[PDB]
């Protein structure tokens, strides 16, 4: 069996509670997290965190997405920072245990329409192969259309995360979310544009709506602010990070903490440590029930397979859900149901591998073996690659159950199969 | 379409509370799904004719009960032969062939403390004549079930033992009896004389709830349509009793004198069919599925894990059916325990398993007769296609419907581990 | 376990094993069913009223006394049979049997008199025979009219008009007997005092296999509206000739109570059968078992969630009183009422505690039998000089009568519901009292 | 609608979050009490008047600093500032005085025995007992308060691993708990403090005992006029977690913006209280609160249920010790619990319970006890109207007892205002 020790870890006594109040009462500081940290960390790369050596430490500490703030620096300065990130990421390619994709995100300076500087910076993003754009001061759907148009003929695959920073963005949230790939709760400007005491309402509302829509949401700004000068955060800062994860944020961010502060690596380590504790404290019993009840009926096989796979994973306490994905969409649809099981996404797309860091609980594995002549063999090889990577990384052991999600034919858009495999 | 969402009590199904679900039940919302609660009809003088048996099979009889409290072995052997002749008369059309189980209902212990000598002889007769199920009378403890099992011998290991709970001791030792039985029958005739009549509904509801929780079949029996022994139409209490047995969670409903000796055996079957179909649509699946999942323990059995994933997937897309390949019936039983609204179409080569799965609510057995294809994946596909073609012919499926297909990774029982979303073409 | 541990130590484990209390404490409806226990004996007084049809087999004063003792709360007179003279004599016999127990509130049981109309026959509305029978009802002081074949709101307006100025206090229970009555249910319920699910005609007018849907829907809507609903016809049919009912019949009675019926009815079983008293005893025995098996935890939660917010102090006090009663496992809720309305508003929340309704109105005492769990106590003392003393005396009468009848025991907690000024409509006070 | 009522009507917690609206203005009075530490930056009578107007309900004196003479002068200044508003009885706001002990350091220390004696002699209402790690620590504090300090509330500060592990035994003998996050965040891993906070708040809510969230809630406001985004989030989340009180330490004791820090906690708490998902919270609290034969417990749940049914503007309760108001507060009604008491100490102490608004009764007594009760209820109504809690046409729930003295609450009445 699994043993009594298994059921005492990862807040499992609080997970089995019949009410949210009982769940809180059962949270235990001695119940150690076991699962891999699922909330991605976005770290802003600037003066304090640009060197290849420092970037290697940031990657080891847990950085998944490197943010470049185009309100500062120049194209040349940010191109060097991007090259340093890619050099630091590729320095781990000689070890499957440490190699991890890192997304590159361009955060625009901001705005009548798109500013001339934003057009040029978005063009720089396309030319430098950025994965994500954090679009500043998105106030309406037409702002997203303008950013999308500026990403032009080569950059349509770039994810647009709309930053909600003012009253209009909050009021027109639904129309903005509908055309965006995701949202950033940009609390710095939001806290100056609307009363500071109302920011938590906008944050909780936007995270809730993104969770309902199945689109990534980032919580940003001043999460560990005091760590710009101090080696340890305040009690409010650790609480803020934990509560952003409990609210439902897919990603958490560091700005000045990593861009210009004295402890960039420590700030990343702190977000990693808190997120892991907070993820185990999520009350999945209610969350899954509510996500299922609110999500409409669907005839899309990927969506149908995803909910079946997440339900199967909860039934057996599956160590992982291994999914084959070319665009990341099948992994994103699993992530929207918030499984406790890690979603190991095996993909040949380096871009999709970097971009799926936007979805909570997705662990991308970039697959580079040449395609097998028999498609069923190529699928089996990728599933075994996910399993062997999971064993090497500590997600899986022999005797564990894993859920495996695939499609009936090659190419994106055909996911329709869920299998239950015993790890051998 | 909007027409789809007005049928099968779908407005009541979408209600946020059980009270609002009741308020939204509509007599004009027609049932669409195939009737999922199996009908057990007792064989007797009113229903022994081969031609009458053909009408009973067409009316909806799924299990033929042989009551060994009446008649000799020669009588029951002729009943079995007539049942098999009527059932096999439809085998020439494999896409519409309906398996029918044969169940032997024992006389019981009488004044004795356990298995009677007549029950030993009757059980051996059952094994020799290939009966599918034993309804063991007056089961009072786990050792009664062990004695029935021992009396079936080495050749009767595959026969299902449904323990009849008929007295206070059987109700009190219910958990130990259920643990060793394949299922239970709430034998209300004797139960209503052994305990106060006004307490039988408590024992019925409790046993049905516990069987639903255990994922084991439960039968509601006796006097369900009693007045139809002599009258062409049942009383208001009888139609209510049948509907409430289905709403309670009974996998099967039974007819005794109504089919064994009455003047309306076919009409009694038709009446149970009509009521069960209306009552199944009136089940509040939102609460039932939530409570079955919450109560069902965590499992590391891949068949069980695939079954809950498949049922969840079926609810997500309003799947017309879950097509499952099964050797023993177990993969279909594990789907049935989650009470999907989608029909569980069970494709099997085992004639016995096809008959026995009628014990599980919502399982529609299809007996596949073709010998195995040389390539196993082709053999699996042909059986899934047989499930689809049978489903289209019977009205379960249409082009454009979504179905969930449940199969395993290798031949042989015990390896179900795959769930697939398929569009019917 | 922790939510009941202190009360389990105080009241004892025997208390918590009775009246399906282990099933009552279950967290899900499925667990509640699994915990139903045939050895868990009912303790509470039977709350679902029994309507018995009085006819040839049950007309004698001697037999009527046995029927009252067996549990009959409402006597039904079926104007499809007999005559005005025949029914007047049955009514006089019922009143003689009822008044034979009038020497004390411990023995007195008010029994309502209900007139069930012949109906419109082939006509579009109120027939001439119904006009005459309704006038007979008013002249003979009937408490309730079971109006046959109500198909729309104008049918109940016609019955109301035929009762005249003297019959304004008579309750109109609309019988839903056909497809149109089911389809126009909401408009009919709005203008009626309650509904009868008249399954005999309903089962011939619509497919027999659909009657249970109409029954469950109408009971649910009446429970939501807080108006009485009667389940009727063939509940114990075989008892017309047999001393024991079938398994389907006992199931039907239990399920009508579990569905939420305020009343259950006997027709031929008491009007013409060989076992009228035994049929009443059987409905009494089944209804007490089924009432204990109600899953109050979900029922109360759903009645709260569905019932709209209210600014009516009687309604606000009623929900507070029912909540208080559940918190302490109160033996009873004693309520002072002039029209029965304050007791009806307590009854709509389905407390497990008996609602002891103290009233000076003999008619309201008979009519409140339509509401589940209301036990009417007719108070006959003239008003005290000080109104607050008169209120206190009526509460003490409820307490003393309750103790002498086993509803209350010394040490029990009782919830008392009263108002701030005389007259109907001013209930606004809830008090928790310890019985000494 | 106002006070997040569209989010309040949601059928799931997820839909409730989706319906939260920054334009839905709070209307209800701020329920979560603010504890402000009184020190060098907030000692003056003039500053204390501004702190009281800003929303300070409890003045904390940190006995780790200053001296008996320094703290006695702070206490006198607090009382002078509080009493400067007593000329208006319908609007008078009581303010509790809480003594926070220095702690055991390396049983009960000799400095704590002297400071606790000082507390009793100066009539403090509450003791925040530092580093409580077991039930015997609470017994020692109680013994040190002596026979004259029987009425002082002991709020045990949970500051280390042992206090968290022995939480149940500590809560059982304490009047309430303080999640003292400063030391807790150094004694256990910083990333685990939120788990201890949420667990302790949940258990206190279940026990119906006050819980205080403390330390670094608005830390940056010691030097900056506006807090960080994490600080406003922390305050809001402490309220959403279920904290009865929120605290300011350095922000008011030594910072440059003590009044602004109080105003910020007030503004956030009011917004967060309206964002509480009462539908789930009430259902869970009501389900978990044990069955009881105590008439005050029975009346309290009946009154809270009645208040929710009619959207009551307030529950007016007469209380001698504060207990009847505390039992109403444990069910977290949206309706303000207006507690009318003659006890000045109970009026100050009842600030520990969320949503209890104490009114100190100083009107002449009525000869007949029933008449006296009616005028205390009319006092609650008149004070409620003046303060904006009540308007003509509102419904209120009134909770009283059957005889004088504490422990006899057993009546709930539905009253229409004016
Ligand atoms: O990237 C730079 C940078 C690059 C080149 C030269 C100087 C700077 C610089 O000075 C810098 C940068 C970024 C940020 S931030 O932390 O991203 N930012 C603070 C909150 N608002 C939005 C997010 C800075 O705080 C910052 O000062
Ligand atoms: O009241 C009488 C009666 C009075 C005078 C003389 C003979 C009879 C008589 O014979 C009688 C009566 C009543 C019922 S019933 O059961 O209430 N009822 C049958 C049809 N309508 C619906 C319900 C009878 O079944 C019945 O036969
Ligand atoms: O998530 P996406 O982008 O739709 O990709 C899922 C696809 O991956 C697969 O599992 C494997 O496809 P490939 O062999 O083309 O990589 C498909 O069967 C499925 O349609
Ligand atoms: O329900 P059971 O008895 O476990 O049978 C399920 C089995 O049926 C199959 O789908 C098909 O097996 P066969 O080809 O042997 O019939 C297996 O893969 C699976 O293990
Ligand atoms: O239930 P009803 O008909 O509203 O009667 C309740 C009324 O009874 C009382 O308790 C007593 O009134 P009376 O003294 O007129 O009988 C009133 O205070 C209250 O308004
Ligand atoms: O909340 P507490 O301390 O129990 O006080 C409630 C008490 O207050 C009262 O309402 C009024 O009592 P007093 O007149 O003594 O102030 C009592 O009837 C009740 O017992
Ligand atoms: O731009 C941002 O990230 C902000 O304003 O918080
Ligand atoms: O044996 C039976 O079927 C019975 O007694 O009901
Ligand atoms: O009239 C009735 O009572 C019926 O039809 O059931
Ligand atoms: O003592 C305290 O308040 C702390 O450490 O947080
Ligand atoms: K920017
Ligand atoms: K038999
Ligand atoms: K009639
Ligand atoms: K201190
Ligand atoms: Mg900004
Ligand atoms: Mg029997
Ligand atoms: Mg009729
Ligand atoms: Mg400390």
């Amino acid at each position: 069996e699994l043993g009594t020790a298994f059921f005492q870890q990862q807040q499992l006594p609080a997970a089995m509670a019949d009410t949210f109040l009982e769940h809180l009462c059962l949270l235990d500081i001695d119940s150690e997290p076991v699962a891999a940290r699922s909330t991605s960390i976005i770290a802003t790369i600037g003066p304090a965190s640009r060197s290849v050596e420092r970037l290697k430490e940031m990657i080891k500490a847990g950085m998944n997405i490197a943010r470049l703030n185009f309100s500062h620096g120049s194209h040349e300065y940010h191109a060097e920072s991007i090259a340093n990130v890619r050099e630091a990421v590729e320095s781990f390619a000689g070890s499957p245990l440490s190699y991890r994709p890192v997304a590159i995100a361009l955060d625009t300076k901001g705005p009548p329409g798109l500013s001339e500087q934003d057009v040029r910076d978005l063009r720089f993003g396309v030319e430098h192969g950025v994965d994500i754009v954090f679009a500043s001061f998105v106030r309406k759907a037409s702002d997203v259309a303008a950013v999308r148009a500026a990403l032009g003929p080569e950059g349509h695959g770039i994810k647009i995360i709309s930053k909600i920073e003012n009253h209009e963005g909050v009021k027109r949230f639904d129309e903005i979310l509908e055309v965006s790939d995701g949202i950033m709760v940009a609390r710095g400007d939001l806290g100056i544009e609307i009363p500071a005491e109302k920011v938590f309402l906008a944050q909780k509302m936007m995270i809730g709506r993104c969770n309902l829509a199945g689109k990534p949401v980032v919580c940003a700004t001043q999460m560990l602010e005091s760590m710009i000068t101090k080696p340890r955060p305040t009690r409010a800062e650790t609480s803020d990070v934990a509560n952003a994860v409990l609210d439902g944020a897919d990603c958490i961010m560091l700005s000045g903490e990593t861009a210009k502060g004295n402890f960039p690596v420590e700030a990343v380590k702190m977000q990693h440590a808190i997120a892991r504790e907070a993820e185990a404290a999520v009350y999945h019993r209610q969350l899954f029930e509510e996500l299922r009840r609110a999500a409409p009926l669907s005839r899309d096989p990927t969506e149908v397979t995803a909910i079946g796979a997440v339900e199967a994973a909860f039934k057996c306490c599956a160590a992982a859900i291994i999914v084959l994905t070319t665009t990341g969409r099948s992994a994103q649809l699993l992530s929207r149901y918030r499984p406790r099981a890690a979603v190991i996404a095996v993909t040949r797309s380096a871009q999709a591998a970097r971009q799926v860091h936007l979805c909570r609980g997705v662990f991308p594995l970039l697959y580079r073996e040449p395609p097998e002549a028999i498609w069923a063999d190529d699928v089996d090889r990728r599933v075994q690659f996910g399993i062997e990577s999971g064993k090497l990384r500590g997600f899986l052991r022999v005797g564990d159950l894993v859920i495996v999600v695939t499609g009936w034919r090659p190419g994106s858009g055909y996911t329709n199969i869920m299998r239950v495999l015993s790890i051998s």
